[PDB]
This record gives C-alpha cells, structure tokens and sequence, in this order.
C-alpha cells in the first residue's frame, strides 16, 4: 500500500554498520548507534510527509512533499548537502539524495503491518524491518 501512516518499531537491522561507514560516520558514533532501537512515526497526508525518527541518541524530523526537490544538510549524520527527491514507483516510496556519494537514498515498502526500509550509499545497503505499533 501507499499508506505509510503509523508508529513503526524496528525489529531487525542488517548492515547498518556498513552503510554508516560508507557515509564516513565517525567510528565511535557508529559503535554507539549500531544497535539502538528505533521508532519511526510517519504522518502522511496526500503528498505531504512528516517523518520522525527517534532513538535514545540522535532524534530527527524530516518533512517533504512527494515530487518536490529539497535541499537537505544532514547535520546530525555525515554533515553533507544533498538535493533530495521523494517519488512513488508504484507503491514503493523512493528517495534519491543527489550529492557527493553515489547511489545514496532509500526505499520504503509496506506489507501488512510491516515496513521495510532499504538505505543505500555507494555499494552498501542497510535493510531495516519495522512492525506497526
């Protein structure tokens, strides 16, 4: 489905370390962040999304409109300027973050009460699975 609204609690995280290292996150932050629980709260109304990512450590809000490019400065992550664009490919939400790193972005799929998130950077993919609370 296209409807991603909900509070989503992480159940599995595969290769998060490799994706962080591909973004050049400092080693000591990687070791703290690598096995943190994550909750994603998604508020979706038409094209407008408000996504809140929370863990006991860093705590992000990003807001976007599907089909509208936006500047992002990833101040709490690798501290880069990207031009981000979120679109639908059928029922799959696709984000491309254009900038220094190649193949940088993410894709979200919803099956049932499961949200699948694939984060990419370079040759690394991180696969996360969330359950709807």
């Amino acid at each position: 489905t296209r409807d991603q609204n909900g509070t989503w609690e992480m159940e599995s995280n595969e290769n998060f370390e490799g994706w962080m290292k591909a973004l050049d996150i400092d080693f000591a932050l990687r070791k703290i962040w690598v096995r943190l629980t994550q909750t994603l709260v998604i508020d979706q109304d038409g094209d407008n999304f408000k996504v809140k990512c929370t863990s006991t450590f860093w705590n992000y809000d990003v807001d976007f409109t599907v089909g509208v490019e936006f500047d992002e400065y990833t101040k709490s992550l690798d501290n880069r300027h990207v031009k981000a664009l979120v679109t639908w490919e059928g029922d799959v939400l696709v984000c491309v973050q254009k900038g220094e790193k190649e193949n940088r972005g993410w894709k979200k799929w919803i099956e049932g009460d499961k949200l699948y998130l694939e984060l990419t950077c370079g040759d690394q993919v991180c696969r996360q699975v969330f359950k709807k609370k």
